[PDB]
Parts: C-alpha cells; structure tokens; sequence
C-alpha cells in the first residue's frame, strides 16, 4: 500500500518535508461514513434508541480533489463530538441534505455532495499537500484542526470571523472529516501540534476546548478575570471541564454543577473545591410544562452563597437551556453575565426579565471558536496550562461503539479514536514537559 | 405668606442667590399625595378601572428635615410618569411598604416613612437650601432632577453607579416627590436646567429620555454608531420617541414600530421614513398562552429588509417583552444586540436560544441611568439636539385628571404639570436657541 | 482593438455577465509605472523639489497571470493619494526593494517582482475574470478597492483582520495598481459602487475614507457616540475631511483646526462652524529642536473651550505626529481618547505623561480598515450619508502632473484620476439619489 | 489616659460595637508631621541628601472634627509609600500649598488647612465614629483604608470615579493621614480588614495593590487573560511585585525585568522563571539627553523572544517612563497595550509613533483605582490569592528613619509602620487561613 508507506514515513523519526512531498498518494483511504439510501432507517424510534453501530460504515472511499487554501492530512488520531453522534443518527435531519444543497454553488462545493458522509470534527495528524495559495503549511507539519470551515468573501466576518454568514462546521456540514485514514481541511483551519501529547491526546481537546475558551475566556464571551466567580454546569462533561479548567487556571472560582458524587470527584481532581450534586440537591426548576418555580432558582441561590461567603456568581457558563436557563438568569450577580453556546435541554428558553432589566445583565451568545480564539485555546494546552482530558480510546473499526458510549454518556473524558496511529502513546516528542504534566495529563 | 414671596422672587428678574439664602421657609407646602389608609381602595377591580382621581389628594404637608447632601427645590413643574400612575393605583403593591421597611434603617430613613406619600419623578425649578456636606448647588441655581437616589456606601457602584445594590427611584421609593411645591432630593441628583425651555418643557426629558440614553447610546446599553439600522417598537410613546430622536440625531436610521396611523404620523414628524404599523400588518407572535409562531417572526423581518434594502437591524431597542421578545431576538443580525428595559405586556420572555448562540447575539439588561449618562442626556437638550415632547399640561391641582390621561394612553407626548409656575410659556432664558429650534419644540402640542 | 470593445461593453447600456466572460482579454494594458532603474535619479535632492513628472512612465504592459481568490478589473477610474506620491519619489525607500524580497516567497508573489511598479490604491470599474475559489463577484459586477491585502493565513488577524502580520497596500506593497486601464486585486478587496456616483466620485473615498472611519467611528478606534466634542487636525485635507464628515454625521461637535481662512470656509461649506486657524493664532508648540512649550498647549485649550462653552474635547483625531501631538495629549479631556494614524510631521512624538496617566486617558493607533470597516465606510456613502471629495480630475496621460498637484497641496480636494473612462460624468445609474445630494457631491470643485 | 482605654478595648479579645461607641475621646493623639515654617528648609540640595529625619516630627495633635460621611479611625498600622517621602522632602512643591487653596472653599475643607500636615496613606484599625450619613460602617469594624477621595458632585466620575475632577489623595493632599494613632477618613476609603493578616501586613498592599490591579487586570487598563506575555519593569518593587503576582494568578506569563541578581532571586521567591536584569544586559536605550538607539530597544525585544519562545508580550506594566518608555512601545506585540502609572525616571516621553499606528498598539494611562477596584484588589488579598510584601517594620517614633530607607530604595518589600499596635504579630483573627499561607506571606521577609 502506498498508504503504509505513509504510516512508516510518520512511524520513522526521520521524514523530511521533501519525503512527504514525494510519497505516493493512495487511490483510495478508510473512513468511517453515513450512507445515503439509509437516511430514514431509524425513523418512529426514540432518540435514545438509535443505535450508531448500525449506522456507521467503514468503507474504502477515493480521496477527493484537492482545492486552493486547503490541505490534505494524514490522520493519526481523531475524537468523537456530540455532533458527530447527532449526525450518525440522523438527527435533528440527515446531514445529507445540506450537502446537496451547498454542493449546487460550485464545481468545489459540489465535492462535498456525495452518496457517503466521512464524519469527525477533530484531528491529529500530518500533512501530506497543500492546494494553490498557500504558503504558511508545508507537508510533513504535525497538525490539530479547528473545525470552522469559513470562505471570507462577504466583510462581515472581518472583525471576528464568527461573524461571516457562509459558515460550516467541518465533518458535519462538509465531507471529508476527521474519523477516516486522510482527511481534507481549509489551511486556515490548521493549528500546530502540541508536542508533550501523543497524537490520540492531541486529537481530544479542539472542538470542545476552543469553545470553551471563546465562552469563558475571551472579550467575545464573557471575559473572566481572577476573583470571578463562575456558575459552571455540567462541569464533568467535555465542555464543563474545560471550562472548569480555565477558571481554576484564570484565578477564578468555579462552583461546579454535577449530577452525581463520581462526577463531583472529577471536579476534585480537576482541582474545583465547590461542587453542587444537583441530584442530592433535588432541584426541581420547573413545577408545570410551562411555569417555574422561583422558590427553586432561591434554593440554588442560597447554596451558591455557601460556597462564595455570600457573594453571587459574575458568570454563568451555561449550556443546558431550558431547564436551567432561568435560574441561570436569576441567581447571576448584578451586573453579571450569562454566557450560552448551546440548549442541550430545549432550546426555547423562559425567563423573568426583571431580574435581567433591573439588575444590568446581560445573556451572550457564544458558538464555536475564531482562528485567533482556537490558536489560544490550542496554545494554552501546548504550554501545559490546559490539559487533555481523554477516558477512552477506540480503534477506526469501532468507531460505532465509540459512539454508542457518547450517545449513552458512558465516559466524563473525551473519547478518542485511532486512525492511522497503530497503537496508543504515539506522537511524543516533549518528554520533558509531558513529565511535568503527567499526573494531570492522564487524570481521566 | 411666605410661599408666595419664593415665588415673587422666581418669577423677578433679578433675584441673587443671598435674596435666595434669605427667604423665610414656609411651614407647610401643598403637595399631591396618596394616604396610607387608602392602599386597599381598588382591591377586585381590574386595573383599567381604577381611577387614579380617587386615590390622589391635594394635601399641605410640612417641609422635611434637610439632610447631608441634600437639597430643597422650589418646583415649578413636574411631569407624569408611568411609575406615578402605577403608584397612584397602588400597582403591583402600595409603595408604603417599602417607606415603612426601608424607615427602620435609621433617623434619616425614617423622614420618607409617613401617612402620607408625596409622588413624581421629574421636576423643574430653584434650588431654596441645601445640606451638610454641598458646594456644588447654591440657592438660586436653576435645576432639573434625575431620579435615580443611590447613597454609595457600597464599592459595588463605583464603576457604574447603577450597580449600586442599595438604589431608590425617588418620588416612588422615597418620599418627597415632584408632584408639589417644595420636593427634598439629593444634591447628586440636580442637573443644570436647559435655558432655552420652559419649566414645563424643561421637566419632561428627565426620566424616559436619561433611560433612552443609556439603553441606546451609551456603551453600558447598545453603543449606537451611525449607519446602524434600530428596531424601535412602541416609536411615539415617551421611550420610544426619545429612541428615534437618538437614532436620527446620531446617523442611524430607526425601524420605528407604531400601532396606528396617527402615531406613524408623529414618527414621520420626528423624522422617522421607516415605519411599521402593527396592526395594519396584523403580526401573531403569540399563537396560544404558550407557544409563539416563527412564521410571524419571520414576517417581520421581511418587512424590516423591505425598508432597509435586505438588511437586519443591528440593535432592537426592547420594552414591551413577552409578546414582542421572541420575534426581537430572531429579528436581529448575527452579532446584534437586544437591548431591555421594560417588559410592559408581560415579563415571562420566551425566546429561541438557537438563534442567540449560532448567530452570537446579545440580550443586555439596562435601567434607568447613571449621573454621568443623565448629565449626558440633559446635555443633548441643552445643546439643542434632542428636544422636549410635551403635548399637553396640566395644574397641579388637576394631577388626577393627568395621572388619568396617562393610564388610559391618552396622548403620544409627555404629560407635564405646573407646580408653582402660575402658567405655560415661562422661564425661557436663552431666545435664541428657543427660536432656532421652535418648530420642534412644539411638534407633540 | 480589445481593450475598445471591453470599454464599449461597459459603456453601453446593458451588457450582462457573459458577454464580460465572453471578451477576448488583451494582451497588454496602458498603465502609469516606475521603472526600476531609474530609482536613485533623486538622489541627494529636497523632497519639494522631486517632480514625480520625470518619474511616472505610461507604459503598455502585459497582463499578469490571474491567482486564486483576485479578480481581474477593467478599471474606469482611480485617484492619487499620499503613498502613491511617495512612491513616485522613491521615499522613504524605493518601492522595489520590497517587490524583490517579497517576490521570493512563491511564484504567486514571484509575478509581482517586475523591472516596472504600476502605482494606485483606489479604483472603481467593472469585474472582467475572477480566479479560483471565488463566488461571491462575477463579470459585470461594478466595483470599488479598498487597498488592504492581507493572506489570512495567521490566526493573527481572525478577529479584526487589521492585526494580521502578513499585510501589503495594495498598490504600494503589490504591483497592478489602480493607475491603469486594467488591475489585479484580491476579490477580498471588492465593494459595491455607490450606484448615484459617477466613476471618478465612486474612485475618490476609499482609502481615505476608510481611514477615518475605522479612526473615528468604528470600536477599534475612538467609538465617537453624538454630543462628543472632536478636535480634527487639518480638517480641510483628504482625511480630516471625512472625520470632520463623520463628527457631524454622528451627532457630534468637530473642532476644524485649519490653516487658511480658504480652508475655514471649506469647513463652513461642510457643516462645520467651530474653526480655528492655526496661522492666525500663531500656535508654537515647540520651543526649539528639543523643548515643547507648555503655555501654548494651554493657549490652544482655551481657545477650544471658547467654542465649546468650556468643555475640553473628548476625542482628539490626530495625524500630524511631533508638532501637534504633545498639545493633543494636553488638551484632551479626563478619560478621553488621542487617535493616530500618522506622523506627516515627524514620528518621534514628545509628550507629558503627567497629562495622560493622572487623567485616565489613552492613546490608540489605528491604520487603514478591516474589510467589515471598508465596507461600513463605502455603505455609508452609498446611502448618501457620507459625499466624496473630488476638487480635480485629470486623465491618465496626465497622472503625473496629478501627482505633482498633490505633493504641492495646491487642492483641498482629492484628486481623481480617469482611467478607461473616456470623459467625466459616466458611471451614474441612481439619478434620483444623485438629484438629492448634488450639491454636497460637488462642494469641493 | 483616654488613648490607652481605647487600645485596651482593642486589644481585649470581645469589645462590641456599643463598647467603641461607650469610650471617652482623647484631646489629642501623637502624629507623624510635616510643619509649614520648614518648606524651604532644603533648597539647592539635591533630592538625593535630602533627609526626612529632620523634617518629620511627632507631635500631639487636636482631634478633628468629624464631618458627614466621614469616620475617626484608631490606627493599628501603616506604611510608607513614594507620596509619604516626596512630601517629606517638600517635592516637587510643599504640600501646605494645595491644603491652603482647598481650605478655602469651605468650613469643612479648612479643617484641613493648617499649620502642621499629618500624612500617610495607608491604615489598618478599627473605626472608632462616624458622622452623620452612615449606615455601612460602625464602631468596632475592622478596616483598611484606600486612599482616593473624591466627592462625586461632579456627574463625571458616576461611570468610574477615577474620572471625578475634584479629587484629592488622602494623606497627601488631605490632612490627619495615616502615620498616627488617629486618622479621618471618607468612610467611602473603608474596606474589611482581611482577617488571617496581622495588623501591619493588612495595612501594607493598600495603595500599590490597588493601582497594580486596575492597571493589569481591570477593564479599565490592560485587562489581563491567561496565557498573555507581560513586560513588569521594576518588578521586585512595591508595585511590581504586585502586578507580578497579579499575572502569575491570573494565569499569565511574567517577564519580570529587576536591576540586581538579590532582586531576581526575590522574583524567583515570588513564582517568576522569566528574569532579565536590565544592568547584567547593559541596556542603553538612550544615546545622549535628546535621542534614543533603536538597536537596544530590538535587543531588548530579541531577549523576551527568548524567554517566550518567539512571541512579543501582549501588555507592558510601564511605571519607569522617559528610560523605558520607547523600548516599551517598540517591543509590544500587534495590537498590544503599554500602560502606565507613573513617570519615575522621567514624565517627557519620546517613542517612535509609526510602531504605534502601523500595529494598531494602544497607551492607556491608570491611576490608583476606583472604590470597587480598590474593593476587588483588597478581596483577592483576604481569599488569600494575593499576599502581602512586608520587608521592614518601624515604631511609629521611627517614621523618619523609615522614610529615609524608601528614600535610597533600602528595601524591596514595602515598609510598615505601628502605629497604636504595641508590637508585630497582632491581629489576626483567621489562624487556618495564614497557617495556610504563612510561607508566601512571609516571603519578602
Ligand atoms: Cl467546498
Ligand atoms: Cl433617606
Ligand atoms: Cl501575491
Ligand atoms: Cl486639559
Ligand atoms: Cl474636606
């Protein structure tokens, strides 16, 4: 195989930019993919029902016409997202439909639209070409990916490219995704690999890390300083950890919302002092399947206090939606923000806008990441503030299960997946900081 | 008669502030006020019923204490608000409660906690004396008030004085009000009364247009620039007018929503080319008591691209809440800003969180006004860019029949009242500017 | 002859985006140009006495190979600015020094290394090609340039593109510059025409235009909101201009500080009525070489505060640099704002510190625009809010003489170049638009 | 002896509020002093000989009268700060000057005018009255004190106090200072004492805590998030060591420049790794009197890139000024802030402007902090994120000496004062929570 040439070649400790350029691209590369015709095979099942493992393909698919500003990479390792799960089951609608859409703009677009869908927002990797344009990436760089895909024609993004309406996230609403043997990306989605992680350690952070720190960190978010306080919901999963990670790292405090004592001794190895076990806790936020209970948003209110000396949290990093979001808005400071990228429980969101008016909050819409944005978050775990936060790895083959127990919510860490890296604890080449950092990097 | 000769001396040319320093202070002033024994008057009615002429008194009351920091005016005028009207009909809850618990804290606290409750937010007139503590304010100086008391004590307010957790609105959480004579307030609540207007125009601004202000220039609410398309429901009532003023006068161009053809009118008159009747549009936000139709959002926001050439607003200026929020936060452009500071049909928001996240947009909270953003509003008066709304005054003695006018949505333009000020037209003293700006002046009559 | 039936397409009514596809491209283009050898023929002379007529060429040259994401443009009209003038004088340096360094990188850059330098950092014309990877712009669409051109291949600039490390001016740092019948732009760089324009008026704003705004008006530089008051240095010249534009178009109060009575009344036709004359106060900042002289900071000061009743500025639009910017420093308000975005005087600025960190203020640099900046800019000339600025225009055989008017200042106004455009006048498609404004548009003739 | 009852309560484990309210004042109390008849008792000698031993005296003083908003403190502790020894030494003009003008203007302000100025600007104590108006405060608290005291009958300082015009530093320009057994204070300077500290290291962060944190971390200076670079010239000083503890805690990288190996190990102590020694590198950033060698400011640069792996810091914490001030621009990142407090070597700055505006770089100047800047600063030292720098502790009858060691820079941590406490060590009323962080807190000495 050609392809196995390429595997000795990163396997090797030697490879030059010139080796890479040389090799022989394979005429065809495992992926793992939807299939078209199946679109409507879990239809009038309940969403917790849909089984991933039977929807997921590992097929030999060709590579793809390689563009101007985009790269061809080799993936070493990659993970799974919650949309990656969301797609597998065809939810909220196949990911084929806006495929074929976009694909009528252009010969380039039209790329995308094809009967097979390889998914996977993140990667770890190698870079094997890249198309016309671009100069600042040469084959043979070791790469993570952000998973923005923006074109930049209309101006509206050039203040913060989140901003730009023609917008997709790369491995669901483009083809080529990570969780395959190659991957296509744009090169300005190309980030530089940090070097104390093996490549599995590598792949985990980006999607979720990168919102985190556009949602928390970031003048764009709510930007924290040390001394905030931070409502943190959820603050074992992927996107709280993160977001726990940075407050404890910014010099805040976070006062950790978890579901169980397990998850709560996930946040004391994180290094959070404050927990909430909302199960023990028993908040029942809602009375009907239309009116709230205020008494409830006090209860929670009054625990923050216990934990603060009195003091009401400057930031709420909220993502639950509809269940939590009004005592999200309630128990706020004044003058405080609360700062949202997703509505994991509803999206219709309900709220008394007195406490908002009359005490000066303000709610902030946060999504993703900007290159500036994802280049700090990614640099932050190259420096070893951040770390990985991976409980799981599967082989490509599996990656059916690895979806399962993220649709299932099995592990609190990342899942990641193998592509073409043969076996875990690849990719180092920083003994000396990974050294420092083990205890915390393995935590998980 | 001692109240006549502070008015015999307003009224001369000439009075100094020692003339001022010098004047006996009467022992009682006359004062509308509400009567504690009274707070379960409309109880079972609804509120369209309760007639505010029935709650309301013409009292002589004696003159409080004077304070540290403090300053007693000589009113000339006043104006309604909707928080007299509200007050006046003992709405959500008598405002007694919060004078007697609000009393027990100290002496000083305990002036504002009596029988009776002397109402208004906005005033107009001379300053007679002022407390320990003042070098500021002297008699004589002609002022008009914000309304915002806050004592400062806190750290928590010293960035942004509206952060400030222990804050009355005066005239409502105080005693003391404009509705009167005589009214008490803190001296870091006067203002330098504008020279082309008169005492009745010149107490109109104060609460809606500081309020429009920080809502909608300044970078504590949405930080206008010019170009920037305004959504701006409600455009001919008192907020919503002062929104428009802000929008043209700083080059942006308002969306102004009106809920008749006369009011589109009074937009037009302002100088507003984009208007949006409501109900000639027929807009169903709302499809039963708990679920919205984005169909109508989305009608909405294709009748705004009409007037805009296909472009989204960048700020929606919000204050009618539970029926119009949810077709505001779809309604606004990636990166835009809602900004709130009522929620007058309903304060229960629904809304659609998918398009506040995915498309990185903000809802902020604002209130009232800082004395530097109500100093700056006072200021646009004074410089002749931003001007009075009055359509119609009445006498003090007749403050019900306003109060009345208010609650029943009676006209587009402020209400005032005289206080002391025997009659319209007086107390202009800069002509000049008066006669360049004139015709807007007396757009709302 | 190509080039003429291009030229005819566009002149006539109604050609549509194939038919532009469908013209034979030309193998050469006229174009004003340096020629590389002739790059010290200056060399130990006053830059007054270097005449750009015995430097600028007008060459045929072939057509440069079309790269992803740039257009192809036929161009109808461009202007001078001030980089182009110091290019057609090799100061500082020659412009080919850079050409050669950057042309190393890749054959992409490689095609802008040439023994010739076409000049121009404005256009407006029509699409002809665009490369690979473009959809947004396609043959016909009429066009403006902003002069940014910035790879984005750093994260750097992913949140206000101004910031990325890999910038060239187009025109200045690339070569197909705008003096010419064609140019090769990157279609990053393309803005609608403002459709009330003629060619030459749709040419004239951009760069300078641009500017201000980011400076003035935009977050990234001063955040001007209405009622500010705005001190602008050489308020009559191509920048001041539209900052003195923009202070009145939002609301605020600009301070015109000029140098002529002329130059006042160019400020008076613009709006403006607090001027100040700098010759007629006889304003000497600095002592000698070394010392700066504090009583004239003061003397400036009082003389701003005559005009705004005693209110010290609170932004100061700067570009002169060491002359003016200790004074500008002193005389801003507590907690305002100073703005560069150059030194024509001399960039080794001299100021007091005590004024600015016992005062809370700040000094912010700002250069060129972003593409959403650019774009907000133009967008407001399109709606009429913002005019251009076009004193003379000359044909391109002529540039050279044009270049020689602006090294001279001998116009207030910009100076538009045609370039296919046959006469002035063309280009307009909005009449009505244009019927409204005329007289603002032709204010600087 | 009315002094000694009030320390015995003090010292007494359980003395309640109404206990302080109980004790007899004292007619008078001991003060550290300047005394008018000596301003021009150095003069031709240079600021280097002057010696605060001769011109400090201690003396009994009356006891104030206590005015509205205002408390009478009983002083446990001190410090020495810059302002405390500039005024000893009569620099740059006497303080007698200011006090005499203020004092003018009220009964109240000439409290302060007279013949003898109690300073210090710093206390830790316990508030023994307070005048009419105060509800937040009582007999018995615990305090520290900040040190700006501003009015706020101005509108301006209503967004963020800094901005009032009529402010003045207590214990500098105010009498009855910290140096004493006694202080007056607004009761707007109090904040909690923090509870694990003794009662000389709670007085000792007060002004420069404070003015290092809104300087680096507050929005209202360079805003400060983890992962940035930050340049801290003077870094072991009394503010530097708190702007370096600042960046460590709020997740940032510290560049710390010192002037001494000691120093550097005093950097090393506080959690610092990256140290240049500005006298081991011999920077030379100024040829002569009137310019400056670009080639060291690069040098400079070049040094930090090796400590940061390549990239140029996000903030530079400025405070030596005119020596520094053209490096610090020149080595900020695109799009970066200098900020500055202070102008120690110098107030007339020279930097190269083009490095300001091509790269977008900003000059923000901060001074000492708003009340909740001041509050927030004050809380991360009692949460234990911030630690106090005592080095040295004198007897207040040493005072004089204890200037003279911050008049030659004798000390790296800050220099405290007793003032009533008997001895070190008393005060501290959290046992676990210094047991916790006795090692930090000690760590200057
Ligand atoms: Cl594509
Ligand atoms: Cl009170
Ligand atoms: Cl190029
Ligand atoms: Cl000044
Ligand atoms: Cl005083």
């Amino acid at each position: 195989r050609h392809m196995q040439e390429i595997l000795d070649a990163i396997l090797s400790g030697d490879a030059a930019s010139a080796d890479y350029a040389a090799l022989a691209l394979p005429e065809s590369y495992r992926a793992v993919t939807l299939h078209k015709g199946e679109e409507r095979m879990f239809d009038g099942l309940a969403s917790r029902d849909k089984d991933p493992r039977k929807s997921l393909h590992l097929d030999d698919v060709p590579l793809p016409e390689l563009g101007p500003g985009e790269a061809l990479v080799a993936v070493m390792a990659s993970s799974v997202n919650y949309n990656t799960v969301w797609s597998s089951i065809f939810e909220p609608v196949s990911t084929f439909g806006f495929l074929e859409r976009y694909g009528r703009l252009s010969p380039l677009t039209a790329r995308h639209d094809l009967p097979y869908h390889v998914l996977g927002s993140d990667l770890a990797g190698v870079v094997l070409r890249t198309g016309a344009g671009v100069n600042a990436w040469k084959p043979g760089d070791e790469v993570v990916a952000h998973c923005l895909s923006v074109e930049l024609e209309s101006p509206d993004g050039h203040n913060d490219t989140m901003m730009d309406p023609e917008q997709r996230i790369w491995g669901f609403e483009t083809n080529f995704g990570g969780l395959a043997q190659l991957a296509l990306v744009k090169t300005n989605q190309l980030l530089p690999k940090p070097k104390h992680l093996t490549w599995e350690e590598a792949a985990s952070p980006g999607l979720v890390n990168s919102t985190a720190y556009r949602q928390l960190v970031s003048r764009n978010g709510a930007g924290l300083k040390q001394g905030d306080n931070v409502l943190i919901w959820g603050a074992s999963g992927g996107l709280g950890s993160y977001a726990t990670q940075y407050a404890l790292a910014g010099g805040a405090t976070p006062i950790c919302v978890v579901s169980s004592p397990r998850k709560a001794d996930i946040c004391r190895a994180m290094g959070a002092e404050a927990i909430i076990d909302r199960s023990a806790e028993g908040y029942r936020f809602w009375k009907d399947e239309h009116h709230q209970d205020p008494r409830e948003w006090k209860r929670l209110g009054g625990k923050i206090r216990e934990f603060t000396g009195g003091e009401d949290v400057d930031i709420v990093f909220e993502h639950p939606g509809r269940e939590t979001f009004g005592a999200s808005v309630y128990v706020t400071r004044k003058g405080g923000t609360i700062v949202t990228c997703a509505s994991t429980s509803g999206y219709m969101h309900q709220y008394d806008n007195r406490y908002l008016w009359m005490s000066l909050k303000r709610i902030v819409g946060s999504h993703f990441a900007n290159y500036r944005e994802a280049f700090e978050a990614n640099r932050l775990v190259a420096k070893g503030k951040i770390h990985p936060t991976l409980s799981k790895v599967y082989a490509l083959e599996e990656t059916g299960q690895a979806a399962l127990d993220v649709h299932h919510n099995k592990h609190q860490g990342k899942v990641g997946v193998l592509c073409l890296a043969p076996r875990e604890g690849l990719g180092v080449t920083d003994p000396e900081l990974r050294s420092k950092h083990l205890t915390k990097i393995n935590a998980f």
